[PDB]
């Protein structure tokens, strides 16, 4: 057709957040000679066997073993090819091209990372070519023309990371990751103010207790002090709540991820909730929330609260506390519409942590994001702890209507950009008149 059509694809070994290579594609379009986008895939700290294969080279000369010029070989030969001369106005069917492209499950022909990153940098193509937001076209693709017409848009409440436990730290802290929300109905600008004041009084407060170290950060800018309880981590950010003048329960709202399946054993069914010091059965970890909730009653969030696969655990956990607070399965579900068909049948949870590369394309992303929207449930849209500097994922959590991004510290480039592509969403969506 000649409009709004791919020309060709180009890939590009490019440096992550973590100084790990991952793939960049650029889009050309319209006979243009310079590329209309540009996107990268993010990497997660592990791979597993539920996600999309991530590709890597595994020569060890190279990036130890880390480089990924094969997946950038299967953009440049393969992936571009497929969706050449294609419209840049149908998402649907460029990801379908990228997906049969490959044809393997798990994308381990071709390799996830690059379907990601062929797949982000084709969406913010046909928005870049239609002038329009990236939320826009991304909301047009997820709802249809005919509900996007007059469709308003909202603005997410953002979970972050503030202290880090387990594998980040040297205590014998064993929860990973212990964020804070800000309180919902605000503009966004303030929910940003607001969880970045008291960031920087905790990272005050921790260089007080343990001097100019205690300020460095992990991959996810969230500090990493010496701690041994979830009690001692959540006095210090409620101590950090105060100090920026908010109050907690009001204001300030806590969760957790516990990246439990870090510390479980499968053959004791035990969880070391505290290093080499106390170990609960799946029961015992349930009710310790619950007491953890009464002493902090500002928590409203629990990620992988147990094992990957405890669904006894969970269908209790969320017995419990599923009416008081979200909980959230990351590694319960791996973004694998498989495993979130059957945790929405058996009760084993009331969230999803969705992240796009772990099934691969925007499109299958979404679908997953609508089976828990159609059941009531609740949809984190998440960054990776290795990130780029593309912010789709901020248009994407406004675009498909989902309530909150988790997306990391108020710190570090690959953070604080979409922090504030969200700002100048908001500032969009004013401006006109889309605000809901
Ligand atoms: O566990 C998570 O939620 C993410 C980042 O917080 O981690 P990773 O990308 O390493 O899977
Ligand atoms: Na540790
Ligand atoms: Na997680």
């Amino acid at each position: 057709g000649a409009v709004n059509r791919v020309d060709k694809l180009v890939g590009r070994e490019i440096l992550d957040s973590r100084g790990n290579p991952t793939v960049e594609v650029d889009v050309y379009a319209n006979g243009q000679k310079r590329p209309v986008a540009t996107a990268s895939a993010p990497s997660g700290a592990s791979t597993g066997s539920n996600e999309a294969h991530e590709l890597r080279d595994g020569d060890k000369s190279r990036y130890l073993g880390k480089g990924v010029l094969k997946a950038v070989k299967n953009v440049n030969d393969v992936l571009g090819k497929a969706v050449e001369g294609k419209s840049l106005e149908n998402l649907t069917e460029l990801d379908q091209a990228l997906i049969d492209a490959d044809g393997d499950e798990l994308k381990s022909n071709l390799g996830g990372n690059a379907i990601t990153a062929c797949s982000f940098a084709l969406a913010t193509a046909g928005a870049a070519v239609r002038n329009e937001e990236l939320f826009l076209y991304l909301a047009r693709a997820f709802h249809g023309a005919d509900k996007f017409e007059n469709l308003k848009f909202r603005l997410p409440t953002p979970m972050v990371n503030i202290l880090n436990g387990g594998k980040h730290a040297g205590g014998r802290l064993q929860i990973q990751e212990f964020m804070i929300l800000p309180k919902e109905n605000q503009p966004f600008r303030e929910k940003v103010r607001c969880v970045a004041e008291v960031y920087q009084h905790l990272g005050k407060i921790l260089a007080e207790r343990a001097g100019p170290s205690a300020k460095n950060v992990g991959d996810e800018g969230g500090f990493a002090p010496n701690l041994e309880t979830a009690d001692e981590a959540l006095n210090y950010i409620e101590e950090a709540i105060g100090k920026a003048g908010y109050k907690v329960g009001e204001d300030v709202f806590l969760a957790l991820d516990a990246a439990s399946s870090e510390f479980y054993n499968s053959d004791t069914k035990k969880y070391e909730i505290t290093q080499q010091k106390e170990f609960l059965t799946s029961e015992e970890m349930v009710e310790y929330y619950v007491q953890l909730v009464n002493r902090h009653p500002a928590i409203i969030s629990i990620e992988d609260g147990l094992e990957e696969k405890d669904y006894e655990g969970w269908k209790l956990l969320t017995e419990r506390l599923g009416s008081k607070i979200m909980l959230v399965g990351d590694d319960l579900y791996t973004t694998n519409t498989r495993l979130i068909k059957q945790g929405i049948e058996e009760k084993w949870a009331n969230a999803l942590l969705l992240k796009v590369n772990q099934i691969g394309t925007i499109t299958e992303a979404m679908n997953a994001a609508r089976m828990i929207f159609n059941v009531g449930q609740k949809v984190i849209v998440s960054h990776r702890s290795g990130e780029t500097a593309t912010t789709l994922i901020s248009d994407l959590v406004v675009g498909i209507g989902a309530t909150h991004i988790k997306t990391g510290a108020t710190a570090r480039g690959e953070r604080v950009s979409k922090y504030n592509r969200l700002l100048q969403i908001e500032e969009y969506l004013e401006q006109h008149g889309l605000l809901a």
